[PDB]
């Protein structure tokens, strides 16, 4: 399964404020969090921003407590069979919302060290697979780079200001094979130009993971200087006992 990160939604956009006064959700109130599902906690550091996509639908749950997810209705309702909601099998949200209307968002990410993140677009987020929500590490994934290089180099295009998309990389993972921003490597080493060339980033994503995973030593965190094999699992345990994140499986 996948790793669920609770990130914090502070401010909403202009285009969602009507929208959440009108069900009387204050963020500032509740505990309102975009959940992202990753496979690799251990790099939630440096996350730069957090990705949806203008062409999902997503809801917006109770999770009890207090607490509210942004999600795929698919996403809630596998959630709903293991013990992480109110109830067993509902998965009706309060209300939906197009990816679109979050843009600009202001968020709180857990253990960034990059500080005034927003909300930004992401085109290729499959629908079908984890929570449709994607954090955004321009570091040690390809697909990350890539989009944050896009919307960098044309940001009034793409709906977004210039001051929302961070471009300077803090390094996280260091490898003998690529340095210590990998994607940024490998993007330039596969001529990679554009967020759907689908196949040559697969190739790029599963050559990240395998250098960084077995070969990549923690430049940053309370593991700094471990192997990066050895400190996941404890940054994974470390965000689950702060209840900064949880795991699902589908
Ligand atoms: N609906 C969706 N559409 C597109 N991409 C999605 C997604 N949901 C999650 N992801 C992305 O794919 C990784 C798992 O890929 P596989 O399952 O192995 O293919 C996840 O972990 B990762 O999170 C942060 C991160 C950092 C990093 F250095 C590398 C990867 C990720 O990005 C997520």
């Amino acid at each position: 399964g996948y790793v669920g990160i609770k990130i914090r939604l502070t401010d909403v956009a202009p285009q969602a404020q009507e929208l959440f006064k009108k069900e009387s959700l204050d963020v500032k109130e509740n505990k309102v969090y975009l959940v992202a599902a990753t496979l690799r906690p251990e790099t939630m550091y440096g996350q730069t921003c957090c990705f949806v996509s203008p062409k999902i639908d997503y809801g917006v749950f109770d999770a009890g407590n207090g607490d509210y997810f942004i999600t795929t209705e698919r996403a809630f309702k596998n959630m709903s069979f293991q013990n992480l909601t109110p109830k067993r099998g509902y998965y009706k949200p309060l209300f939906t919302i197009n990816g679109k209307t979050l843009i600009g968002s202001r968020i709180d990410a857990p253990y960034a060290v990059n500080k005034n993140l927003r909300v930004l677009p992401m085109e290729t987020v499959l629908a079908t697979k984890g929570t449709g929500v994607v954090t955004c590490v321009p570091s040690d994934s390809p697909d990350d780079f890539v989009t944050t290089r896009d919307l960098a180099n044309k940001p009034e295009y793409y709906g977004i200001e210039k001051d929302w998309v961070q471009t300077d990389i803090v390094p996280i993972v260091h490898t003998e094979k690529y340095g210590d921003k990998c994607a940024e490597f490998l993007v330039n080493d596969l001529k990679i130009q554009s967020p759907k060339d689908s196949v040559q980033l697969a190739n790029a994503k599963e050559l990240a993971y395998k250098e960084g995973f077995y070969n990549g030593t923690m430049l940053i965190g309370k593991y700094k200087g471990d192997k990066v094999e050895d400190a996941k699992p404890k940054v994974k345990q470390d965000l689950i006992d702060e209840g900064l994140a949880f795991v699902y499986d589908e």
